[PDB]
């Protein structure tokens, strides 16, 4: 199956991924209710997903879009939150689960701001917050969310991204591009699990304001 490695907060990957994830705490213009009001995070693991089976669909998968792609797969590194954490990390990303819907097209999407994937580490808009307190800015709870590898291959732009179903012909990935009626950061999304390795699983608390 998967295995979990604790990486050591002196080891400079443990460092480089927590620094990206401080580093991207951005302004959400919901004044702080679907993932909270804090200015830091109170990151308490970092773990390496070990799972050979999960790497190899996901490079065999990184290859055919190369084919397509003129020999570039476009890989990035992005944040991805939502309750089912445990599942990716042991399966994979599944498209199977992604349905169309709201503000969501029938695809997996990532962030490369970490406040943004926090926003939906409880669900959609944060849900109903922790399940012990039913809190969306709950300090005490321990949160996840994964930086992960994302295939993107040709990556199509647009303003909206809810109704689609899979990428446009000759594309791999779909980003939905900022707009003054629409989105205020970008979101990659992708309609194959296969496109995305969830590299690290980031075990971390929300900081109350000082
Ligand atoms: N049971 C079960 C089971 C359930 C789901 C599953 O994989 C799902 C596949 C689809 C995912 N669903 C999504 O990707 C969309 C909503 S969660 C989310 N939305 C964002 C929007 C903009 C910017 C960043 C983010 C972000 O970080 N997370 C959630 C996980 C795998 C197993
Ligand atoms: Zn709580």
């Amino acid at each position: 199956g998967t295995i979990l490695l604790d990486l050591a907060p002196e080891d400079k990957e443990y460092q480089s991924v927590e620094e990206e994830m401080q580093s991207t705490i951005r302004e959400h213009r919901d004044g702080g209710n679907a993932g909270g009001i804090f200015n830091r995070y109170n990151v308490i693991r970092i773990q390496k997903v070990v799972n050979k089976k999960l790497r190899e669909r996901f490079c065999h998968r990184q290859k055919e879009v190369s084919e397509e792609n003129h020999n570039h797969h476009n890989e990035r590194m992005l944040f991805h939150g939502s309750p089912f954490i445990n599942a990716i990390i042991h399966k994979g990303f599944d498209e199977r689960h992604a349905y169309i819907g709201g503000m969501f097209g029938a695809g997996i999407y990532f962030a490369e701001n970490s406040s943004k994937s926090n926003q939906y580490v409880y669900g959609i808009g944060g849900g109903t917050g922790c399940p012990t307190h039913k809190d969306r800015s709950c300090y005490i709870c321990h949160r996840q969310m994964l930086f992960c590898r994302v295939t993107l291959g040709k990556s199509f732009l647009q303003f909206s991204t809810m109704k689609m179903a899979h990428a446009p012909p000759g594309h791999h990935s779909v980003i939905g591009r900022p707009s003054v009626n629409g989105l205020a950061y970008a979101e990659y999304v992708i309609y194959r699990g296969e496109q995305a390795y969830p590299e690290y699983l980031i075990t971390y608390q929300i900081m109350k304001p000082e």
